[PDB]
C-alpha cells in the first residue's frame, strides 16, 4: 500500500530540512491509512478502545526531505505474530528510496482474525 | 508564570518559530495556571472534566527564535458564571513579544466552573 | 479557495478531540495553498530568504473535530494594505463552519504587484 | 539528564503519548547534551553546523501520560571520526520506560566531528 503526503511549512525546521520525528508521525499516519485500505476504518476501532499502540520503532534516513516535496510511503506487512506485527515503511521521492523503517505493534489481546485474514492478504 | 524554552523542532525553515506553537505554550500556561492555583488538570481529565477553548488570539511583536528562554504571564480577565478568559503575555529578555488571550469555558456537555474554581479565579 | 484535509491522530489529544493549535497549523497550510494554486508556489519564495509572517492570528471554535473527519477551509483574503494583508479561513465539516478565523500577514517590504494583482482575482 | 513534562498536547486520543513525540524529546536531549558539554547547538545552527540524524530507534516499555514529569540520561556510544551515536534512557518514576538511540553525522556536506567536540566526547 501507498500513501500520499506533502510537506507541509510546519514540519520543516531552522536547519531547512524536515524535523525528523515527523517521519514517525507520517509513519503512524500510513499505519492507520493501511489498516482503513485494507477494510478497518481505524477512527472506529480507536471508538472501541481499541489500538495497536507501539512497542517499537525505527528509521533510517538517506536523503533529506524539503519544504513542498511530494513523497509517499510504501507500507507492508513483514512479520505477523498471534499478539503483534511488524510494518514496514519506505519513503519514495521521485522513484528513489529517501527513507526507510518499521513500527513493531501490537494489538490491545490477540489480533482479530478478520485483521488476520486480512494481512493474509 | 509559565517557564519555558524554544525547542529546536519548534522553529521553521524560515529560522523563526512556526505561531500556533505560540497556542500550544498558551494551551501549557492555561494548564500550569490551573495546577498552581490548586486545581492540578491531570486530575481534572482523568475525571473527564475540561476547560476547552471557545475562541484564541494571539499578537506577534518579534520573533522567538531557537533557544530562546521566555515565560508566560497568565491572568484571568473575564470570569462569568459559564466562562472565562485567559490573559498570556509572552515575556522575553524582560520585554513582551507576544500577547494573546483564551476564552474558555467548563465542561464535562459544557456547565458552570466549579465553585472552587471560582473562588480561585475570584481571589 | 479551498482547502481539505484529513485529521490525523496525531493531531487529537486525551479529551478525544482536536488539540487547538492544530486549527492554526491548518490555518498556516491553508494559506501556503492559497498562494501557491493562486500561481506563487511558496517554496520558491522560501528559497528566495522571502515570506509572509504571521502578526496577529484569531480562531473562533464551533464544534469540535475528531479523528478521520474530513474537513476543508474556505480561505479568502479580506482586507488587503500596501505591505500586509488578512486571510479569513472557514473551517466547514459536512456543509457547516465548525470554526472560522484569520490570519493578519505581512510581506518580508511590501507585497508585490505579482501579488497584488493576483488578489484583485 | 534532560528532564521534561509531558503536555496535554503530547497525547492523543488513546489516553496516552503519541510515539514521535519520544524522537521529538530526544532531539531536545542531544540539543541539552551537546549545550552542558560546553557547545552551545544555537550557536552551531547559526553557524550553519549540524549534527544530522542518519538513523533512530525507540523501545516502548510502559505509557507516559499527561503530566509525567521525565527525565532522559543519554550516553555516547560509537564514536568515529564521522559519526556518533547517543544512548537516551527515559526514566519515568524511578524507572526505565523506554530507551533508544540516535545515529548523527557532523555536516555543515558531511564531515569530520570537530576536534574540541571530539575530546569533549572521549571525557
Amino acid at each position: 500500500k501507498v500513501y500520499h503526503f506533502r510537506v507541509k511549512f510546519g514540519d520543516t525546521d531552522a536547519a531547512g530540512i524536515v524535523f525528523y520525528p515527523n517521519y514517525y508521525k507520517w509513519m503512524d499516519e500510513a499505519c492507520h491509512h493501511f489498516l482503513t485500505e485494507l477494510g478497518f476504518p481505524t477512527s472506529e476501532l480507536i471508538d472501541k478502545k481499541i489500538g495497536f499502540p507501539i512497542v517499537e520503532a525505527t528509521c533510517q534516513f538517506k536523503a533529506p526531505l524539503l519544504f513542498a516535496d511530494h513523497v509517499f510511503i510504501r507500507t507492508s506487512i513483514r512479520e505477523l505474530k498471534d499478539k503483534s506485527f511488524i510494518l514496514e515503511h519506505h519513503f519514495i521521492k521521485q522513484g528513489r528510496v529517501i527513507a526507510s523503517g518499521h513500527e513493531k505493534r501490537v494489538w490491545a489481546c490477540p489480533i482479530p482474525s478478520s485483521v488476520r485474514v486480512a494481512f493474509a492478504n
